[PDB]
């Protein structure tokens, strides 16, 4: 079997992508965010408190005949920007762009951060990293692609982020009129659950390619790219004016600058990220200071090759016994 789903931004700095997924018997339609470094599918619903709750579409279970309470499992997650969600399971059929997993595991919200409520446009995330890092407890539980991957042509699937514009999600099969060039695979290390791979450098415009590990994770579900403190300062270094501002929380730039693209290294490939893609507009309304794509990872813990950089290639997550990640240019 395959699949095939558009994803479309959820605004106009591509802050995230939206993915249409049916739950449920008849299906319920909700937009989820596909999230490569996270591992729990999770949903508003009919259980999540009310006051949390500001215009997403919710999952109502009492409304599936396919739904079936998991009896005494219960999730909560923290991500990395600091918000989290919490609440119980239910096992129901889920479809995505015409692959279907029967017995899926659909979790409920009962609690979500300010952050999701305010958010009206994602009505939950589909986790994408590896099983292990599923928060469901007592009995873990496995992700979409874990659960389809038996089932498919191939075991892989593909991103390609479009920038300012929708773009797709393929479950199964690579799709080779969707890059140019040849596709350049690398090592995964699944030690900390990630998609987690080496970089082996960096180049900033037109400047010679810096050879250097870069050890980071692709991550879907975080907007930027967030390298170490080094590379990013000989980023902003080429754009006049700008300045890490601890008011704003990152680096800043004068929204009348031209940026400069942002090169890294797939093994001997090379995959640009053009300096438009590295815009993130005024940091509040009006302003002419505009926030950075490419901020620093230091106190992250790790690298995250986020939507910035992902955008700029067509990315195949493989899913083989011995798990690589392919990157080509588009």
């Amino acid at each position: 079997s395959t699949g095939s789903a558009t994803t479309t931004p959820i605004d106009s700095l591509d802050d995230a992508y939206i993915t249409p997924v049916q739950i449920g018997t008849p299906a319920q339609t909700l937009n989820l965010d596909f999230d490569t470094g996270s591992s729990d599918l999770w949903v508003f619903s009919s259980e999540t408190t009310a006051s949390e709750v500001d215009g997403q579409t919710i999952y109502t279970p009492s409304k599936s005949t396919t739904a079936k309470l998991l009896s005494g499992a219960t999730w909560s997650i923290s991500y990395g920007d600091g918000s989290s969600s919490s609440g119980d399971v239910y096992t129901d059929t889920v479809s995505v762009g015409g692959l279907t997993v029967t017995g899926q595991a659909v979790e409920s919200a009962k609690k979500v951060s300010s952050s999701f409520t305010e958010d009206s446009t994602i009505d939950g995330l589909l986790g994408l990293a590896f099983s292990t890092l599923n928060t469901v407890s007592p009995t873990q539980q496995k992700t979409f692609f874990d659960n389809a991957k038996a089932s498919l042509d191939s075991p892989v699937f593909t991103a390609d982020l479009g920038y300012h514009a929708p773009g797709t999600y393929n479950f199964g099969f690579i799709d080779t009129t969707a890059y140019t060039g040849s596709i350049t695979y690398t090592a995964v290390s699944t030690k900390q659950g990630f998609w987690e791979w080496t970089s082996t450098g960096y180049a900033v415009g037109s400047g010679t390619f810096k050879s250097t590990s870069i050890d980071g994770i692709a991550d879907t579900g975080t907007t930027l790219l967030y390298l170490p403190a080094t590379v990013v300062s000989a980023y902003w270094a080429q754009v006049s004016g700008a300045k890490s501002s601890s008011s704003v929380g990152g680096y800043v730039f004068p929204c009348s600058a031209t940026l400069p693209s942002f090169t890294f290294g797939v093994g001997s490939a090379r995959i640009v990220i053009p300096g438009d893609y590295i815009d993130f507009g005024p940091i509040s309304t009006g302003s002419s200071s505009c926030f950075g794509g490419i901020q620093s990872s230091a106190g992250i813990g790790i690298n995250i090759f986020g939507d910035v950089a992902l955008k700029a290639a067509f990315v195949v997550f493989n899913g083989a016994t011995t798990p690589t990640l392919g990157f080509a240019s588009k």
